[PDB]
């Protein structure tokens, strides 16, 4: 009953510094443009100890799955090929992105009847704000 708030699907409503984050990661300018644009939605479920993310779009289409704790490789819908850890910090869905020695964490948390999506670099956050479809 780890996830069970997170479990379902999600509509991406809003997005705030989107393209100053992808800069920082190092995202060049046609995917940024064209990534900017999309609406994802963001299918949540969990099967035993395994969760699974699937990211729908009209960019990119991917799917994570994994157990909390246990690093696994990524291939992100940037074509970043990360190594990635997820764990749970109190109630908080935290995912750490390693590639080419840099990082990137993103935060997913239940706000209200939001699933709010915060992703740093550096000094950089973007806010993406997800209501259920
Ligand atoms: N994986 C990430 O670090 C991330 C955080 C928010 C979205 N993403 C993937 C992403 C999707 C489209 C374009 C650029 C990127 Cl960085």
């Amino acid at each position: 009953h780890m996830c069970d708030a997170f479990v379902g699907t999600w509509k991406l409503v809003s997005s705030e510094n989107f393209d100053d984050y992808m800069k920082e990661v190092g995202v060049g300018f046609a995917t940024r443009k064209v990534a900017g644009m999309a609406k994802p939605n963001m299918i949540i479920s969990v099967n035993g100890d395994v969760i699974t993310i699937k990211s729908e779009s009209t960019f990119k289409n991917t799917e994570i799955s994994f157990i909390l704790g246990q690093e696994f490789d990524e291939v992100t819908a940037d074509d970043r090929k990360v190594k990635s850890t997820i764990t749970l910090d109190g109630g908080v869905l935290v995912h750490v992105q390693k590639w080419d020695g840099k990082s990137t964490t993103i935060k997913r948390k239940r706000e209200d009847d939001k699933l709010v999506v915060e992703c740093v670099m550096k000094g950089v956050t973007s806010t993406r704000v997800y209501e259920r479809a």
